[PDB]
């Protein structure tokens, strides 16, 4: 806390990467709906929401090879208490509508700096958003889809309405790939999920990945062979 953190990456051949991040998309039902007490449910505050909790109301999509311009900021939405259909950002590859106003995602796999040094990410939420990051903090090294529920405290915890800014500073090495778990959800309404970077010696922040996200293949021993 007094020196900067420096996470833990792996290390993988060439020829077991390939681009882009794993998502699963997960119901979040309303309390109850209005028309043609509170409307929205708490249960995103549990605690134990983000290790199993979040998975209980069932999936509804997936996609993978999510990479590029993976933040949004959707303001316009009109009604509460009530299911928006939107589209995600074309970056996550899933075509069909979601039901925007409340929903569930679990963006998983490894970013890539484009070089060795400090990086700061800054995440701005509405609803919720979690940030996991590192082989002993997001998921084991090629053993992504087994240990993906055995993330360590978060390196960022961004909620709407008071902490919904955080911002996070790691020391990263431009040839390690770094196991990342981005956690989001949305409860009603608008809706932002904002993930930026400033890299080394950058003043303006950045929020397109390109370039920055891959996965492994989950081969397993630590990514022995
Ligand atoms: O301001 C973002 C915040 O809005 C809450 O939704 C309100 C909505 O703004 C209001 O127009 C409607 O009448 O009631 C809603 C609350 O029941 C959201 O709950 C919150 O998640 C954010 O989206
Ligand atoms: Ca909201």
């Amino acid at each position: 806390f007094a020196h900067y953190p420096r996470p833990e990456g792996c290390s993988s051949p060439p020829n077991a990467v390939s681009v882009g991040l794993h998502m699963d998309l997960y119901n979040y039902p309303y309390l109850y709906v209005k028309n043609p007490g509170q409307c929205w449910n708490p249960e995103y505050q549990d605690p134990n929401f983000p290790r199993y909790g979040y998975k209980k109301y069932g999936s509804f999509g997936s996609s993978d090879h999510v990479n590029g311009k993976i933040s949004w900021d959707h303001n316009e939405f009109k009604e509460g208490c009530k299911p928006i259909m939107a589209r995600l950002p074309t970056a996550y590859n899933y075509p069909a509508k979601i039901t925007f106003s409340n929903f569930t995602m679990v963006l998983s796999g490894y970013f890539k700096p484009k070089s060795t040094g400090l990086y700061k990410f800054e995440i701005h939420a509405d609803d919720f958003i979690l940030f996991n990051f590192g082989s002993k903090n997001a998921f084991e090294c090629c053993n992504r889809e087994e240990s993906i529920d055995n993330f360590g405290p978060y390196v960022a915890y961004a909620m709407w309405p008071n902490e919904a800014d955080q911002e996070l500073e790691v020391y990263l090495f431009e040839d390690s790939y770094y196991p990342i778990r981005l956690f989001y959800n949305n409860r009603e309404y608008d809706s932002k999920f904002m993930v930026g970077f400033y890299p080394p010696n950058t003043e303006e922040i950045t929020y397109d990945f390109d370039g920055y996200l891959y996965m492994l293949d989950d081969t397993g021993n630590e990514c022995k062979d």
